[PDB]
């Protein structure tokens, strides 16, 4: 068995491998990378997401959210809180405040440690989840506005044509910005590019572990655990990486910079933070070996975690016995 330690796996594709994301998905995998629930992909040096990031500034951030967190520092939850729209100009400007920067640090462990003792006390901005790309239409190669939908992809593995469209998202972060302990909607592959800015640290539980981290959440998190099954996928919780140490949960962590993609796998729960104003674009996708996965997929059915109208018709397919109550949370 290939990567048996569920390490991240750091992958260099040459130009010409770069041409079929779906085959190279394939490879990543049969050198085992989906066991750690996490790979880096670095692209070919002669490729590039789009010319220049010199004229962004005029993307509109519509509800940018104010993240706010309660509990200890190495447990807590984040409630989102709505802000007032600002364009990208406008952020990067708040980001790169005296308020919101961030601090003098030796190098990302330094900074990690402050992330993780100073994080609760302060509520930074993020701009979350705009549809849109930065990728040039021209960029042939691993565009995320480009690749194969999920749709057409079960259309293929299971013959059943159904409704929905799936696009990207934009990300705008600055420091101690935050992503929750998550999988993907309906356990789907993700990937993200960073275009732009400082690093995202990202931390993540082998597939094979999920259950291990899902159960320390419930421990941890005792209340939101009565209230939902399914509550990790209210994208609310945070665990530091010493309290997962304490408690025998297997992770991992790796740092992210500008111009690298990771993809997450079907079922890899991961968390993180960015260290400074950056932008990232990421969307959802499936191969044949996600379909088992998408059958076997919790839900939130308390009616929080509210997701997307193409996930209607997964559910509707892929778990027919949920779909009822499921829907019954989302309306
Ligand atoms: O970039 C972020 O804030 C979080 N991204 C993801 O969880 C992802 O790409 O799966
Ligand atoms: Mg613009
Ligand atoms: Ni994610
Ligand atoms: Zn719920």
């Amino acid at each position: 068995a290939q990567n048996p330690n569920c390490n991240i796996m750091i992958f260099h594709p040459t130009k010409e491998e770069f041409n079929d994301f779906d085959k190279y998905i394939a490879y990543m995998e049969s050198q085992g990378a989906h066991r750690a629930g996490l790979a880096k992909i670095i692209p070919p040096k002669e490729w590039k997401a789009r010319e220049t990031y010199d004229n962004i500034s005029e993307i509109l951030i519509a509800t940018p959210l104010q993240q706010v967190a309660s509990g200890r520092a190495g447990v807590f939850t984040q409630y989102h809180k709505k802000k007032k729209a600002m364009t990208v100009g406008e952020y990067r400007h708040l980001a790169n405040s005296k308020k919101y920067q961030t601090p003098p640090h030796q190098n990302f462990e330094d900074l990690e440690r402050k992330y993780w003792k100073n994080r609760i006390y302060n509520s930074p901005i993020y701009g979350a989840d705009i549809s849109g790309s930065l990728f040039d239409e021209n960029t042939k190669q691993w565009n995320l506005g480009h690749l194969g939908t999920i749709q057409d992809l079960l259309e293929k593995e299971c013959g059943v044509v159904i409704e929905g469209v799936n696009t990207p998202y934009l990300y705008f972060g600055m420091w101690k910005t935050t992503f929750a302990w998550h999988t993907e909607d309906m356990d789907l592959y993700s990937i993200n590019y960073l275009h732009l800015g400082e690093p995202k640290t990202w931390y993540v539980v082998p597939p094979e572990h999920g259950q291990r981290l899902e159960r320390l959440a419930r421990e941890l998190f005792p209340g939101s655990s009565r209230g939902c099954g399914a509550f990790l996928r209210h994208k609310v919780a945070l665990i530091s990486p010493t309290v997962l140490k304490e408690n025998g949960i297997p992770f991992n962590r790796i740092t992210q910079e500008a111009g690298e993609f990771m993809v997450t796998f079907p079922y890899g729960y991961h968390a993180g933070f960015n260290h400074g104003f950056n932008c990232a674009e990421a969307i959802n996708f499936a191969t044949p070996r996600w379909i088992d996965y998408g059958k076997m997929a919790s839900q939130c059915s308390c009616g929080e975690a509210r997701v997307t109208f193409s996930m209607d018709a997964f559910v509707r397919i892929l778990q027919p016995e949920r779909y009822d109550l499921w829907k019954r949370g989302q309306d």
